[PDB]
């Protein structure tokens, strides 16, 4: 018994000494929660990913079908690196942000370094030059899919082959994540599952020219749609399921749900009353949401509507949900 996991213990040992770190885990493990990390917005996705947020200095890979909310929780990423005062850089190849939205979410788009590429090479390049200054803490490329090859986009080709994406990608992200694990700066790549019913067209890894980011990824979270909101009235949202099927900085295939309010953002009330009651602190006696002696109104949204307009009782409930788990 001991004999046995005794020489188990060395060996993993040396693994994570030749290979980094996580690189061996019992999925039952609580890993040496560092200091610094990025809040996702959900506390169900942060306790889910072990540490409390995402891991600065690495790469994070988000992809799911369109719609299914990648953007919301890249961008609260976004706003939360800013609000800890710091600096944030969003490379777009897709031309689809939304500044009003991201500003309901938290993002001071004023002081949002942004840049719109010509060709892929050309983008990848900006974004390293970016984090080599190490100013930047959190840098996000919209569509890896968008990426194009200048040469696709102008004379060979079709789908990479005969001329350059699926390596762009490795060898920009090869250099880059040295320069990340330095200067301290996390990247969100965001990847597409490219249809919903689909025949023939881009993959890799499951998605687009990514085969490399697969790997080089400490993180890759899969964001879908579950269920369609409705406040007794019509669309309000979406309920989103989040499975980190890769993480290197803590055991992995931990879920994570949470309701995405149209317009509105990661509902952050409703992922502590969830959590609030999955946990104990919170306790519904049917419809009637109660925390440590005083109510919380009937019914979720009375609940949540609560919460919003008395962030002193909860950032109580957090706390203690957070003080119970992981810390950050």
């Amino acid at each position: 018994a001991p004999d046995r996991e005794k020489a188990l213990e060395l060996a993993m040992a040396q693994i994570d000494k030749n290979f980094g770190k996580g690189s061996v885990m019992r999925l039952g493990e609580e890993v040496r929660q560092p200091i610094s990390v990025i809040p996702t917005g959900s506390i169900s996705l942060d306790v889910a990913l072990g540490i409390g947020g995402l891991p600065r200095g690495r790469v994070i890979e988000i992809y799911g079908p369109e719609s299914s909310g990648k953007t919301t929780v890249a961008l609260h990423a976004v706003a939360n690196a800013q609000a800890a005062g710091g600096i944030a850089a969003f490379i777009d190849a897709e031309h689809a942000l939304d500044p009003e939205y991201a500003k309901k979410l938290g993002v001071d788009t004023d002081s949002l370094l942004v840049s719109q590429p010509d060709t892929g090479e050309q983008a990848l390049e900006i974004a390293d030059m970016l984090v080599r200054s190490g100013a930047l803490d959190i840098i996000v490329i919209d569509s890896v899919a968008a990426l194009v090859p200048r040469a696709e986009i102008e004379g060979e080709m079709g789908d990479s082959h005969v001329g350059l994406q699926a390596r762009l990608m490795s060898q920009a992200l090869r250099k880059m994540t040295g320069a990340l694990n330095n200067s301290g700066t996390t990247a969100i790549f965001i990847n597409q599952l490219r249809e919903k019913i689909g025949v023939m067209f881009g993959s890799p890894e499951t998605t687009t020219g990514g085969k490399a980011l697969k790997f080089y990824a400490s993180v890759r979270l899969d964001v879908r749609r579950i269920e369609t909101l409705k406040d007794g009235t019509d669309a309000v949202g979406n309920r989103t399921r989040v499975k980190v099927v890769k993480n290197k900085v803590s055991p992995p295939f931990k879920q994570a749900e949470f309701d995405i309010l149209y317009g509105q953002g990661i509902s952050r009330e409703g992922s502590l009353i969830d959590m609030g009651v999955e946990h104990g602190f919170i306790r519904k006696s049917g419809s009637w949401f109660t925390y440590e002696g005083e109510q919380l109104g009937q019914g979720k949204e009375n609940a949540r509507k609560f919460l919003l307009e008395n962030t002193d009782v909860a950032n109580e409930i957090e706390k203690k949900i957070k003080e119970k788990l992981g810390i950050g």
